[PDB]
């Protein structure tokens, strides 16, 4: 395998066509992305074994209390989504992993992540008017691979690196 990175932390404009796929560690926010007008999309993350509680998340600044469960022994990465900047955040997707890898793409127009369980998980869109905008910020080490190779993120999604 040949591998693009790894890239510390950081706030930027990803390219189109890469998959900025990021090595989560611990349990809080693991990314979120945002153009400020029509997508404000936020990943966190949930240990294994935790009952329904509500916790609290950093999401662009503010603070919100979500409430989450994951009564697997799989990490937990909830997507959460919003379209509007006046409005609350929506549970949208799940990923289920033992790997806790996550991806996000800019492609064709859409913004896409991966949702489902290991080994199984697949990709997922949101729409947008205003891709190329959408910047994102990391809170963990990432690789960048190019849409050309997405069958092979996609199998670091689901069986690790």
């Amino acid at each position: 395998m040949v591998l693009d990175g790894p890239y510390q932390p950081v706030a930027f404009k990803p390219p189109n066509d890469y998959w900025i796929l990021v090595n989560s560690n611990s349990n809080g926010v693991v990314l979120e992305g945002t153009n400020n007008t029509d997508v404000w999309v936020a990943i966190i993350s949930i240990e294994p074994n935790v009952n329904s509680e509500s916790r609290q998340y950093s999401l662009f600044g503010v603070n919100k209390q979500i409430t989450v469960v994951n009564t697997s022994n799989k990490w937990k990465f909830m997507e959460m989504f919003r379209n509007n900047s006046n409005a609350e955040f929506q549970h949208k997707r799940t990923l289920t992993s033992s790997t806790k890898l996550v991806g996000i793409l800019k492609h064709g127009g859409r913004l896409w992540t991966y949702h489902g369980e290991t080994p199984n998980a697949t990709t997922d869109y949101s729409t947008t008017s205003n891709l190329n905008e959408i910047s994102v910020t990391t809170y963990a080490e990432f690789y960048i691979i190019p849409r050309s190779q997405e069958s092979k993120c996609t199998e670091y999604i689901n069986t690790g690196l």
